[PDB]
DNA sequence: TTTTTTTTTTTT
């Protein structure tokens, strides 16, 4: 019903006020319709008013159109008329038409993406999204509607604000009381949590400490390690939970009898979850691979995680961008968005560990202008912490957390606090 | 376009009074259009009024034209309608048509001058202007504009300027008597105004107080927050407007009945504006994202603001610098310039806040030299109010407001004044 | 490649044990391929074993098909052979085929959903899902990778993990007691180890000392020089092994007999290994050249090196990135990743040097931030030691070695230790 | 015999091991042969194994070339079949075929370069090499003989190594005793030695003194000046050799009789080489230019230098990086590496000058970190000497030479000694 | 959009 839409854009005002901000040139066929809409949009952009028939016939004459295009536009303009109908069926019909056009465009785009992917390298188009980006596009098209929320309107959105006042989101508590204090009860389900740190300063130590703490609380924890072997991460967890140093395990100070006894003592406890460590090669795993892993864990082991942990965000595959196509910032932002989408879909608290820039290394204080790969990670993330064990905290067997971005509470309340990192047992103890 | 021009010369008054002095016979054609315009001009010269269709036909009957000219003029006269187009588009389009025709005539004239110049000197026309007159002729073609407004012309716009001083066309009052006293009637449109907060003063309390005061005066306020969510800023706004303490909302002392009653009481009042709160991540909002936000609000929400309040200048990002620093002087200077450019181009009062220098923190008196942003903020800021909160003032629930830069009026007239800050309701009350 | 898939399903148990878990009739075709796979699936369901050609033909006789389908199935069944192709290529190709067929089916399904949505509610089928099911449908078709391994469990696999604790075959001792002490048993196979210092401090001296120490332990050492000639580095190795001097070799203080005697005495030792020195022009080699060099070395001589020393990573040339395609942070990190991949493929200890920026060329200490090339090298590295020499140290002939990145052990247990570097002999001497 | 080569690449493991490392895509054809080899090479790079006929067919079906190419590749693959053969006839025939194809490609590229250089500029299709590197390409066409040198074995090849210590043909002695003492016999051929002084401290006086000293010791010296005329450098050499001050030549205190007598007295001495001075405009000479100069010197003037001197490397042009494309670091490092490559190619002692940073000027000490244009120059230079002059040293007619990078010996020993530079005679004298 | 060299400048 393109002709009706154009006719009521020209000859009606309430319809124009209701539907114009959502109309786009891509919703019209490449014939007379798109060119007529181009003329209307140019006139509105230049004069901030709805053009008349004379205005468009003047705009058509002052246009660089071929004979076929000129004839089609003139015929379409001649065919326009103000058919009296109701301003409740027109709006819904226009919304349906726009949604259908958006779905059609998305389908064509994903077909083109799949055709582009199968092409051999050095011939395939670049900057075109890969196959893994197909669902996201299909998520955007279904979101088209003639209702748009731009900002929070005082006196117009106050019931929702009162609900936000009275209601509080559910929280997965930590085992460290300081994190609960700074997060008002823990972390929410569909979140992307990042623990940035320098190189060789405790990115995996903190993640393994969190994994052990969550495992002792009865959660199903999935540790996806992209840099370390499964046995290494499981040895970190064992050191955390069996109270044996990594030096003792490697040197063989502990015997198999004591190890088995401690493992069985932990097994007999009812307040214990299941921790599963999966190793992927560097750059060999993405969000879709994680979803396949979750599906096989559910089907073959009856395992549904809650505390999915990714060792390093910067190593994982983009899943939306082809490898070595965009810059580090865009690729890491895409990875963060994909991981947060996975966390929201699976209702799992997702924890990761990015790397800070070379400047932040051995720096007593860090800020958001220290992230190495991408500064867009805080925007995508829901809670971001830092590690500041630079020069003298190591001698005192301590650490420091900056709280760069905390969406659960206020970052400027307990911004910097001291953590008792114990590297032999790979754990965090509190200074209290 | 000529048909529209002639029709709206015949059947309009404002268009005629606006475009008649810039209308010439040579601008139309060498056929029916020129003859019709000659008839119109002859009628308006003999009778100083716009001719009617019957009078035009009578003049055409009593005129010296051949058969083809008679047919063309009759058809064109029969093809003129009193249709109603918008005035701005009509004036702009007829101006463009006149300019194009004048340029074509001048180019043809200079080509004819050049052709006559390359002719035997014994054999040439004397009336044709010499070649040296070519640059001037084109100038007369370029000096064709229905309305000349290039800047403010002294001695030529003194009557309009006086209407600005009497009507205070630029001032926006403050709702606080002291702030109106030192600004000679409030802040001005197209200005950047900042608050300098010493140690122990919040930057968002004063901004929320100003936003509430503007809201109570009927102004559309756009509050862009960086370090806080939309709900938190709107909660500060509610605290100030509903007289409820900030902690009372979190505790639950105020019930839904009182909240809704107060909100509907405010909604009943016709002297209330609209407040739109938009949240952006730290460092993820330059003064080009604000332009997009304004465009979206105007197109979708029809919300065109008169007050724009940015939560914190330091948290913002300089679009030109691109690189971002937590506390760098070059970025603050660029951010201030970009925000003031936005205020000027949008004709809105723009408010922001900054932290004073550490020396300014310790000293109750704050010097422009004692500012974290030196030569960057006291150079791009029309007004820079300084807020001092010492122990004695806090014990008395007061803050010392000092005026550090006042483009509006004399800085030393009323430099120091005590403000009744309420930290619970986030409000500024005057002191007798 | 349906014929290959079916042939290796029937005639290969290893292929059947990794692909049958993930296989459906929708993946193959709508003609003879689907019918053949349906026969195979029916036979394996009725009898839990892979069918044979005779059994498949008997089942085809028992099953009922139309004439065309019967002929197609007979023709396809006739075309099955063992054809022992590579397992890795076969599984990768069948994974690709399954993924592409699943994507095609998902696209057709969403197109059918969209077509059914446009139908009137009376005409539309209730079995097809709504448009809201379009995204997840496209997502479940992107999570069909072939991977049955779920990973460690920490409670169901602690016996295997303890057995893995006893697998110390990855460790390679250092011949220096301090290095073994700080590495908890020496370096590990398939790791990128770096020895960084300033210009003219002894990086190649340390590399040659490590080469000699590994040679005296019976290892095969491959020294790849990027600046010096083969005979020059071999002179340093001779100075380390024969233990006379560098100048005495060039000053004639060693007669040919003594040289012959010492070389033959070292030949008589059964604890000595093999050392090959290879030189490359600056910026002309990487793992691609190194892999061909490894293959040529293995073919020409019974030499599979356990230790691979690269004179400098920076002088090396990246495989994919051109000579000056991108900046240092990229291509240097790319070369580091390629070298680590080569080491983990060959299961060899990889040693290389790194340069330090000018800021730490005359400093008593050097940090990880003082890496002249990309900071991604101290991300792919595993044991990045650092060599610091001052005037006081050079007076005592004692270079200081600082533990910069220690992945094997605790980086701060023995952070700084003094060595006994003898520059004339190109040897590192432990200090007791 | 491309079919045989491909067939035995497929059906012969022994053949593939030797021929593959050398096979390249530019040795077969522009049609079916190249496409088949590209398929095989892609399969080998993806799976590290020789593809089978089924694998080749599968890759052919998943390929994007047209119908003609597809049919040609299919026919070629169908024609591939193993035949009873012998390893030797095949390896020798393959070597002959590869050499012939390399020669054919080389001569085609030579013709293309000749027909491209004979074109008007700005239309010469840049990125094509100039005529200067016409023979070098041919030299690459002859260095393909299936006989890659694996490397040098420490124990297997030590008689050849020992017959390189008393040879001493690599070292070229100085004339000053201190420089010989610190370098333990003088500089070595195929090296890059550098003087760092600053601006107007020396650094060309030292180069001229070295040139004169080498010339007196029966050497052919090639001075290359990028910033001075051929007569200024020759005047400096005349002042050095004839023991006549530059002021005396300027002021005419030396007669033609004395000049002629001294020149003839030098000529009649047998212990004297030939010095040739060549001038190039600043930034208008590179390694290829120097090689062309060497060739034309050998042919036209039968002059074979051994002590090639370049006045300043920083003033030369890189032969690989486009001008002003990369920063100073990369460009200067590349220039120094190319100069060292030239020196090792022609087996000459290469001497050069380098500037220091602005901070090192008028300083009593110059460190290695004070190098001006690149930190890579010290890393890619065999020997560097820093020339330091203060007011006290200038008043004493002495300069302090500090050993900054001493690759021929220990720099800690004799790090700073005082030369007796005489600026009038452009000569260095010792103080011993 | 980050990254790294070198320089030059300026601000604190
Ligand atoms: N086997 C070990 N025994 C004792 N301490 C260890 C051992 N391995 C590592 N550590 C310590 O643990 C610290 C943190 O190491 P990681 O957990 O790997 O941090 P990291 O950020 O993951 O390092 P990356 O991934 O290489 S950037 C190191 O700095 C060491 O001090
Ligand atoms: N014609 C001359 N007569 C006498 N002394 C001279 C003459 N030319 C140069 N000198 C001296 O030689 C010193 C060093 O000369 P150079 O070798 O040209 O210095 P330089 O470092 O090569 O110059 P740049 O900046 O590198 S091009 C100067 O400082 C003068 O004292
Ligand atoms: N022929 C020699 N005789 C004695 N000492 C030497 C000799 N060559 C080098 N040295 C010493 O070796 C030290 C550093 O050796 P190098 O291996 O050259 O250091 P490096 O520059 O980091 O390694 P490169 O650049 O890859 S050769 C110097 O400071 C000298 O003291
Ligand atoms: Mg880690
Ligand atoms: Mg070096
Ligand atoms: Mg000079």
């Amino acid at each position: 019903m393109v002709e009706i839409i154009l006719s009521h854009l020209i000859f009606d005002q309430a319809y124009f006020s209701k539907v114009w901000p959502y109309m786009d040139s891509e919703y019209f066929e490449s014939g007379p319709a798109k060119n007529t809409f181009k003329l209307i949009k140019s006139h509105v952009n230049e004069y901030h008013s709805v053009p008349s028939i004379n205005a468009l016939n003047v705009a058509l004459e002052n246009s660089s159109f071929t004979e076929t295009e000129y004839s089609g536009v003139k015929t379409l303009i001649s065919k326009l008329a103000d058919s009296p109908e109701d301003h409740s069926w027109l709006v819904k019909e226009t919304e349906k038409y726009v949604q259908q056009r958006a779905m059609f465009n998305a389908t064509s785009k994903i077909i083109e993406i799949q055709t582009n992917a199968e092409l051999p390298p050095e011939k395939r188009n670049k900057k075109m999204p890969d196959v893994g980006a197909i669902p996201d596009i299909m998520r955007q098209a279904l979101s088209i509607s003639f209702d748009s929320y731009v900002g929070h309107d005082w006196m117009d959105d106050y019931e929702a604000r009162w609900l936000s006042y009275m209601n509080k989101a559910r929280k997965v508590p930590f085992k460290l009381r300081i994190l609960n204090k700074i997060t008002k009860g823990g972390a929410e389900t569909g979140t992307l949590n990042v623990l940035m740190a320098g190189v060789n300063v405790g990115k995996s130590l903190g993640l393994c400490s969190l994994a052990a703490d969550y495992l002792q609380l009865g959660h199903n924890v999935l540790y996806i390690s992209m840099e370390m072997a499964e046995e290494v991460c499981a040895k970190r967890i064992d050191a955390n939970m069996l109270d044996v140093s990594l030096d003792d395990i490697d040197d063989g100070h502990i015997s198999y009898a004591e190890y088995k006894g401690k493992m069985e003592k932990w097994r007999e406890k009812s307040t214990l979850g299941r921790l599963i460590v999966k190793q992927y090669p560097t750059g060999g795993a993405d969000a879709n691979t994680f979803r396949s892993l979750l599906n096989e864990l559910k089907l073959k082991k009856n395992f549904v995680p809650t505390i999915i942990i990714v060792d390093y965000l910067g190593i994982c595959k983009s899943c939306r961008i082809r490898v070595y196509s965009e810059n580090s910032y865009t690729t890491v932002k895409a990875i963060a968005e994909e991981l947060r989408a996975l966390a929201v879909e699976t209702e799992t608290v997702l924890w990761t560990a990015a790397q800070v820039g070379k400047q932040a290394w051995d720096s007593s204080d860090v800020n958001m202008s220290d992230i190495a790969e991408s500064a867009g990670l805080p925007a995508t993330a829901d809670f971001m912490l830092a590690v500041i064990e630079t020069e003298e905290l190591a001698a005192a067997e301590q650490q420091l957390i900056k709280q760069i971005k905390s969406r659960y509470g206020d970052k400027n309340k307990w911004n910097k606090f001291l953590m008792g990192v114990q590297k032999g047992n790979q754990k965090w103890v509190e200074i209290e």
